[PDB]
Protein backbone atom coordinates (compact mmCIF):
# COMPACT_ATOMS: atom_id res chain seq x y z
CA UNK A 1 0.00 0.00 0.00
CA UNK A 2 2.18 2.90 2.23
CA UNK A 3 5.38 1.95 3.95
CA UNK A 4 6.09 4.60 6.07
CA UNK A 5 10.15 4.55 6.40
CA UNK A 6 10.03 4.37 10.00
CA UNK A 7 9.17 0.77 10.84
CA UNK A 8 11.36 -1.43 9.00
CA UNK A 9 9.26 -2.67 6.16
CA UNK A 10 8.52 -6.26 6.67
CA UNK A 11 6.24 -8.57 5.20
CA UNK A 12 5.54 -12.13 5.47
CA UNK A 13 5.55 -14.65 2.61
CA UNK A 14 5.33 -17.77 0.45
CA UNK A 15 8.21 -18.93 -1.50
CA UNK A 16 6.16 -21.87 -2.93
CA UNK A 17 4.07 -22.43 -0.43
CA UNK A 18 6.61 -22.23 2.83
CA UNK A 19 6.19 -19.43 4.95
CA UNK A 20 8.61 -16.65 5.56
CA UNK A 21 8.61 -13.42 6.58
CA UNK A 22 10.42 -10.80 4.63
CA UNK A 23 12.35 -7.19 4.19
CA UNK A 24 11.65 -4.83 1.42
CA UNK A 25 15.33 -3.75 0.82
CA UNK A 26 15.22 -1.04 -2.63
CA UNK A 27 19.19 -1.03 -1.67
CA UNK A 28 18.59 -4.76 -2.85
CA UNK A 29 19.36 -5.67 -6.63
CA UNK A 30 17.97 -9.24 -5.14
CA UNK A 31 16.23 -11.31 -3.09
CA UNK A 32 17.78 -13.37 -0.61
CA UNK A 33 16.72 -16.17 1.96
CA UNK A 34 17.91 -18.69 4.65
CA UNK A 35 15.98 -21.37 5.82
CA UNK A 36 14.18 -22.75 2.94
CA UNK A 37 14.61 -25.75 0.21
CA UNK A 38 13.98 -24.60 -3.20
CA UNK A 39 15.31 -27.51 -5.79
CA UNK A 40 18.26 -28.74 -7.18
CA UNK A 41 18.00 -25.81 -9.87
CA UNK A 42 20.39 -23.63 -8.43
CA UNK A 43 23.04 -21.89 -9.50
CA UNK A 44 26.66 -21.26 -7.42
CA UNK A 45 26.42 -17.71 -6.52
CA UNK A 46 28.46 -14.62 -4.77
CA UNK A 47 26.44 -11.64 -3.47
CA UNK A 48 28.42 -8.96 -1.95
CA UNK A 49 27.16 -6.45 1.43
CA UNK A 50 27.78 -3.74 3.42
CA UNK A 51 30.33 -6.28 5.66
CA UNK A 52 31.39 -8.16 2.57
CA UNK A 53 30.88 -11.23 -0.28
CA UNK A 54 29.44 -14.39 0.63
CA UNK A 55 27.74 -17.27 -1.79
CA UNK A 56 24.14 -17.82 -2.14
CA UNK A 57 22.15 -20.26 -4.60
CA UNK A 58 20.21 -19.37 -7.59
CA UNK A 59 16.79 -20.59 -8.39
CA UNK A 60 14.90 -19.21 -11.11
CA UNK A 61 11.15 -18.96 -11.97
CA UNK A 62 10.15 -19.48 -7.70
CA UNK A 63 6.54 -19.09 -7.69
CA UNK A 64 6.09 -16.32 -4.91
CA UNK A 65 3.20 -14.58 -2.95
CA UNK A 66 3.31 -11.80 -1.10
CA UNK A 67 0.95 -8.77 -0.82
CA UNK A 68 -2.04 -10.22 -2.28
CA UNK A 69 0.16 -10.55 -5.53
CA UNK A 70 1.46 -13.83 -7.35
CA UNK A 71 5.02 -13.17 -8.76
CA UNK A 72 7.54 -15.53 -10.13
CA UNK A 73 11.30 -14.44 -10.08
CA UNK A 74 14.47 -15.55 -8.67
CA UNK A 75 15.38 -16.41 -5.54
CA UNK A 76 18.81 -16.65 -3.90
CA UNK A 77 19.67 -18.82 -1.10
CA UNK A 78 22.74 -17.83 1.29
CA UNK A 79 22.81 -17.05 5.20
CA UNK A 80 20.93 -13.92 4.49
CA UNK A 81 20.98 -12.31 8.75
CA UNK A 82 17.02 -11.04 6.79
CA UNK A 83 15.37 -12.79 4.02
CA UNK A 84 15.44 -9.59 1.67
CA UNK A 85 13.53 -8.97 -1.42
CA UNK A 86 15.02 -6.44 -4.00
CA UNK A 87 14.78 -4.23 -7.16
CA UNK A 88 13.67 -8.01 -8.50
CA UNK A 89 10.45 -8.34 -6.86
CA UNK A 90 9.75 -4.86 -5.65
CA UNK A 91 9.01 -4.34 -9.56
CA UNK A 92 7.19 -7.16 -10.48
CA UNK A 93 5.06 -6.41 -7.38
CA UNK A 94 4.33 -2.49 -8.85
CA UNK A 95 6.20 -0.57 -6.14
CA UNK A 96 8.15 2.35 -6.08
CA UNK A 97 9.71 5.82 -3.97
CA UNK A 98 7.14 8.26 -3.69
CA UNK A 99 8.61 11.66 -2.41
CA UNK B 1 9.26 12.39 -7.93
CA UNK B 2 9.17 8.71 -7.89
CA UNK B 3 11.84 5.77 -7.98
CA UNK B 4 11.10 2.75 -9.73
CA UNK B 5 13.24 -0.08 -9.35
CA UNK B 6 14.54 -1.63 -12.89
CA UNK B 7 17.49 0.66 -12.03
CA UNK B 8 18.50 1.17 -8.32
CA UNK B 9 17.66 4.35 -6.98
CA UNK B 10 20.73 5.95 -6.59
CA UNK B 11 20.95 10.09 -6.69
CA UNK B 12 23.40 12.97 -5.51
CA UNK B 13 23.02 14.35 -1.87
CA UNK B 14 25.30 17.08 0.10
CA UNK B 15 26.69 16.17 3.40
CA UNK B 16 27.96 20.08 4.56
CA UNK B 17 28.82 20.68 0.19
CA UNK B 18 30.20 17.30 -0.71
CA UNK B 19 28.14 15.70 -2.96
CA UNK B 20 28.15 11.90 -2.65
CA UNK B 21 26.07 9.92 -5.13
CA UNK B 22 23.81 7.80 -3.02
CA UNK B 23 21.70 4.77 -2.53
CA UNK B 24 18.03 5.09 -1.45
CA UNK B 25 17.96 1.74 0.79
CA UNK B 26 14.55 0.80 2.67
CA UNK B 27 17.30 -1.88 4.12
CA UNK B 28 19.30 0.66 5.81
CA UNK B 29 18.25 1.64 9.08
CA UNK B 30 21.17 4.18 9.29
CA UNK B 31 22.65 6.29 6.51
CA UNK B 32 26.19 5.03 5.84
CA UNK B 33 28.98 6.68 4.10
CA UNK B 34 32.91 6.62 2.67
CA UNK B 35 35.19 9.86 1.56
CA UNK B 36 33.45 12.18 3.71
CA UNK B 37 35.43 14.37 6.19
CA UNK B 38 32.70 15.18 8.77
CA UNK B 39 34.37 15.78 11.82
CA UNK B 40 36.10 14.98 15.33
CA UNK B 41 33.13 14.58 16.56
CA UNK B 42 31.87 11.37 16.08
CA UNK B 43 30.69 8.02 18.16
CA UNK B 44 32.59 5.00 16.74
CA UNK B 45 29.14 2.50 15.85
CA UNK B 46 29.12 -1.19 15.03
CA UNK B 47 26.91 -2.20 12.01
CA UNK B 48 26.22 -5.37 10.73
CA UNK B 49 24.42 -6.84 7.26
CA UNK B 50 25.30 -9.13 4.28
CA UNK B 51 28.72 -10.52 4.87
CA UNK B 52 28.64 -9.23 8.51
CA UNK B 53 29.94 -6.12 10.37
CA UNK B 54 31.77 -3.06 9.69
CA UNK B 55 32.50 -0.15 12.00
CA UNK B 56 31.41 3.05 11.89
CA UNK B 57 31.83 6.80 13.38
CA UNK B 58 28.09 7.94 13.76
CA UNK B 59 27.66 11.42 13.59
CA UNK B 60 24.23 13.29 14.81
CA UNK B 61 22.92 16.92 13.44
CA UNK B 62 24.18 16.62 9.75
CA UNK B 63 22.50 18.85 7.19
CA UNK B 64 21.84 17.64 4.18
CA UNK B 65 20.23 18.45 0.52
CA UNK B 66 18.98 15.52 -1.70
CA UNK B 67 16.50 15.69 -4.36
CA UNK B 68 15.96 19.44 -3.87
CA UNK B 69 15.34 18.76 -0.26
CA UNK B 70 16.82 20.46 2.52
CA UNK B 71 17.46 18.48 6.10
CA UNK B 72 20.04 17.68 9.58
CA UNK B 73 21.03 13.98 10.06
CA UNK B 74 22.69 11.24 11.87
CA UNK B 75 24.81 9.49 8.97
CA UNK B 76 28.08 7.28 9.67
CA UNK B 77 31.09 6.85 7.98
CA UNK B 78 32.72 3.75 7.08
CA UNK B 79 34.16 1.40 4.42
CA UNK B 80 30.58 0.89 3.37
CA UNK B 81 31.13 0.22 -0.24
CA UNK B 82 27.91 2.38 -2.08
CA UNK B 83 26.70 4.95 -0.56
CA UNK B 84 23.48 4.41 1.71
CA UNK B 85 20.97 6.17 2.42
CA UNK B 86 18.78 4.24 5.52
CA UNK B 87 15.40 5.05 6.79
CA UNK B 88 16.60 7.76 9.04
CA UNK B 89 16.86 9.87 6.40
CA UNK B 90 14.16 8.13 4.34
CA UNK B 91 12.10 9.68 6.74
CA UNK B 92 13.41 13.28 6.84
CA UNK B 93 12.79 13.67 3.18
CA UNK B 94 9.82 11.77 4.36
CA UNK B 95 9.73 9.24 1.60
CA UNK B 96 6.87 6.16 1.58
CA UNK B 97 7.53 2.53 -0.72
CA UNK B 98 4.42 2.55 -2.30
CA UNK B 99 2.46 -0.12 -3.84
Amino acid sequence: PQFSLWKRPVVTAYIEGQPVEVLLDTGADDSIVAGIELGNNYSPKIVGGIGGFINTLEYKNVEIEVLNKKVRATIMTGDTPINIFGRNILTALGMSLNL
